[PDB]
């Protein structure tokens, strides 16, 4: 037994991270087939950060001002072109070692590991959470532009997000793989307000039902409520309303716990209204939102990739 | 910015996972060269994992009655031994993924990652820190005994743990890849008492190092303490005694921050005695000692692997 915080193993993603370089920028890319994806503001000083013509810099720029190396290994790039915010490099040769790979958009409250990489090289391996406000809270240092999200289907890799800038406020925004950025950021230095950001009520509920599986309980009591009452209480603390979706994602967690869902989000409301009272759950002191119920179901039943 | 629970990246250990049987037991080896390392009592069924007799148990078995799969392919045993709680499966081919790789022994309060495995196939990847007492709080659901613990330094891969047995308490022990048990535990199902686990000072002083790199100050009050004064502090609610050691180790984090050690004592003893009052420090409610000062600066320099 035991809960933990689980990225996905990283070596299929690891054979695809390459360094890009155009002048004095090196950044990130993803190397699949014969294509090398990377943010398009490797092209930018940091003073063109501030206010951007991409469609002018672009023009600036030949095939042979685009350095791609892959380990050791110097890529010809033949062609590039700009979707979006993201920037496809055409190159010689196809990755070898290119996994079965999907280009997903991920909905908020979706989770994913993020390999963070500095100049073509991994540094670390993390899950995070796409927040309600379409940001991350992850660990990005200069250089890592490019590092990409992902999650793992057996032997299929979804890449998810591509990491381009942190946020005045300290959080990281980016793109899915067609260069479209999560929520309403531009990929210029600017300020950019994130929206209020709310807790994932359903990933909170999933993180019970793993607790009361490892033997956590003392938060379970006597009552029970309704979804709109519920909801009630879950607007007033900043959480998502809970659907009957939500509902239904749940079912096989209630099933294996005997615990009805509208009775988890009663204990759920007396800790929002009363707090946890220095207790803790899972090793935690606070209500964790990190988790789907995909998430817990697959750390419950052990599933592998390979 | 930004701070994570980062695993290392586990490329380099996920191609050498294998699935080893004996009998109706299946676990996970690791394939080094030519030799597949694994916990021992998977020569045992689950009824003789009470009062096991390793040498007798052993002796019933041969070369041939060891089934050691590699993904798909089957290897060639020829030869197997046991070094104290773990086998050694001489096979007739070298892993040719076999990275450079040590075998070491860690300490108490030394993190590494693990990479969580069931019939040989990698599940997931998260941190870990080796408790003062010896064990380690993991995810190990059946089947995951022989997933293994390791720390990369550039290329090298340092393997320190291979899990062996969940305890009764739901905690996880384990060996080093000599087989020598962390602690004083044994690989039998018996009630096995770990002591008291205390917190890891030197950690959690590095991990509000981190906190202040990453902007996070509110806890930096206008006190200070002696060595003596904390550690008296310290023994109350069960920490780990500060030396003159774990001062130095972190000087370059008091260096980077302008932030005396014994400054940092201060703040940490009067977190110790008032709590956090609601507030949170890096996202977290509780006081963190799983990151070392070496983890830190891992992070906040954005070292890479390979």
């Amino acid at each position: 037994s035991g809960f933990r915080k689980m990225a996905f193993p990283s070596g299929k993603v690891e054979g695809c991270m390459v360094q890009v370089t155009c002048g004095t920028t090196t950044l990130n890319g993803l190397w699949l087939d014969d294509v090398v994806y990377c943010p398009r503001h490797v092209i930018c000083t940091s003073e063109d950060m501030l206010n951007p013509n991409y469609e002018d810099l672009l023009i600036r720029k030949s095939n042979h001002n685009f350095l791609v190396q892959a380990g050791n290994v110097q890529l010809r790039v033949i062609g590039h072109s700009m979707q979006n915010c993201v920037l496809k490099l055409k190159v010689d040769t196809a990755n070898p070692k290119t996994p079965k790979y999907k280009f997903v958009r991920i909905q908020p409250g979706q989770t994913f590991s993020v390999l963070a990489c500095y100049n073509g090289s991994p540094s670390g391996v993390y899950q995070c959470a796409m927040r309600p406000n379409f940001t991350i809270k992850g660990s990005f240092l200069n250089g890592s532009c490019g590092s990409v999200g992902f999650n793992i289907d057996y032997d299929c890799v979804s890449f998810c997000y591509m990491h381009h800038m942190e946020l005045p406020t300290g959080v990281h925004a980016g793109t899915d793989l067609e260069g479209n950025f999560y929520g309403p950021f531009v990929d210029r230095q600017t300020a950019q307000a994130a929206g209020t950001d709310t807790t994932i009520t359903v990933n909170v509920l999933a993180w019970l039902y793993a607790a009361v599986i490892n033997g956590d309980r003392w938060f379970l009591n006597r009552f029970t409520t309704t979804l709109n009452d519920f909801n009630l209480v879950a607007m007033k603390y900043n959480y998502e309303p809970l659907t009957q979706d939500h509902v239904d994602i749940l079912g096989p967690l209630s099933a294996q716990t005997g615990i009805a869902v509208l009775d988890m989000c009663a204990s759920l409301k007396e800790l929002l209204q009363n707090g946890m009272n220095g207790r803790t759950i899972l090793g935690s002191a606070l209500l964790e939102d990190e988790f789907t119920p995909f998430d817990v179901v697959r750390q419950c039943s052990g599933v592998t990739f390979q």
